[PDB]
DNA sequence: TTGTCGCCCTT
DNA sequence: TAATAAGGGCGACA
């Protein structure tokens, strides 16, 4: 994995384009079976052969913007599928001693380290939303739940709304009633008299990082986590409450729809966004959907998680 | 030593 | 669509 600079469709070993290698050189075999994005600048392609560009890093270069973009071989991105299914599981399995450490925790004192940390976790057991990293609010003015600040939390009488305008400029709204466990200890931590400070101004990166590996995963989990719960949600619903029950593929695009508006997602990028593959490997056998459709969602959540054990 | 950077990888 | 944007994780840095 020897980094080769790439000039008008031709490899060298240094960026000045002084060194040219052999018109035999492995990676050509590569640009046979890529295009590069003519948008792109400082394009770097590694020397490897085809088979294996195919399962890890290809190319990358800079957009407009000056970002290095990274293009990846169609095995690397299939594995990188299979990893979230096994991710869902992952968090699946510790749930239970995340609820444990914030239902604990969540009686501590409003300027706790770990209170915060409870109420941060909690947040994302409920709302999945994006770690929130301050490089996105300097560069972009990205709102995610770190960099919440107490002006995006609206207390009335029996609720709390949470509003703020998140990854690629999407307005988010989230509520909490009064009988959730999140509502007191929200309501306790922010502060309305401190409108443009951080709603957790205990926390950093290196805390959240810190406390999460406690359990085994990283934050962005969590979301993985609580958006395919929500989709395999919307397709338990589906199933259960549909009156003339629907087409395999037309129940699909429905449960992707109905996820892809509450979460976020643009009806061009929620097609792929959820665990929809596993869902097809499932309807494989005639007696599935009547399965589902006898069975709670915590049954069906089972059956599921059971599927992507088995399945790799 | 601890907030920020940049590379790699993901959504 | 057609063209190709912007998040997270973590080592690296003073």
């Amino acid at each position: 994995m020897r980094a080769l600079f790439y000039k008008d469709g031709k490899l060298f070993t240094d960026n000045n384009f002084l060194n040219p290698v052999s018109d035999n050189n492995p990676a050509y075999e590569v640009l046979q079976h890529v295009k590069i994005p003519t948008h792109l600048t400082d394009v770097v392609v590694y020397g490897q052969t085809w088979e294996e560009a195919l399962t890890r890093l290809i190319f990358v270069g800079s957009d407009s913007k000056g970002r290095r973009q990274y293009f990846y071989g169609k095995m690397h991105v299939q594995n990188r599928n299979a990893k979230r299914d096994r991710i869902f599981v992952r968090v699946y399995n510790v749930m239970k001693r995340i609820n444990s450490f914030i239902n604990k925790n969540i009686k501590k004192s409003s300027t706790d380290s770990n209170y915060q940390l409870a109420v941060f976790m909690l947040m994302e057991t409920m709302f999945f939303i994006r770690f929130g990293k301050m490089k996105y609010l300097k560069e972009n003015e990205t709102v995610g739940l770190l960099t919440l600040k107490n002006k995006h939390i609206e207390i009335s009488p029996d609720k709390i709304v949470i509003k703020f305008v998140g990854k690629d400029k999407v307005s988010h709204e989230f509520v909490v009633h009064k009988s959730n466990r999140l509502y007191k200890p929200l309501l306790k931590l922010t502060d309305d008299s401190s409108p443009e400070e951080f709603l957790f101004n205990k926390l950093s990166e290196r805390k959240v990082y810190e406390s999460i590996k406690q359990f085994g995963i990283r934050i962005k989990d969590l979301r993985t986590y609580g958006v395919n719960y929500t989709f395999l949600y919307n397709f338990w619903t589906n199933v259960k409450s549909i009156s003339p029950l629907p087409s395999p593929k037309k129940l699909i695009a429905l449960t992707i729809k109905q996820t892809a508006e509450v979460v976020g997602h643009t009806p061009s990028i929620s097609k792929r966004a959820y665990m929809a593959t596993t869902i097809l490997e499932m309807v494989k056998d005639k007696n599935f959907l009547d399965v589902v459709s006898k069975t709670t969602f915590d049954e069906f959540l089972s059956i599921v998680v059971d599927h992507v054990k088995s399945s790799t």
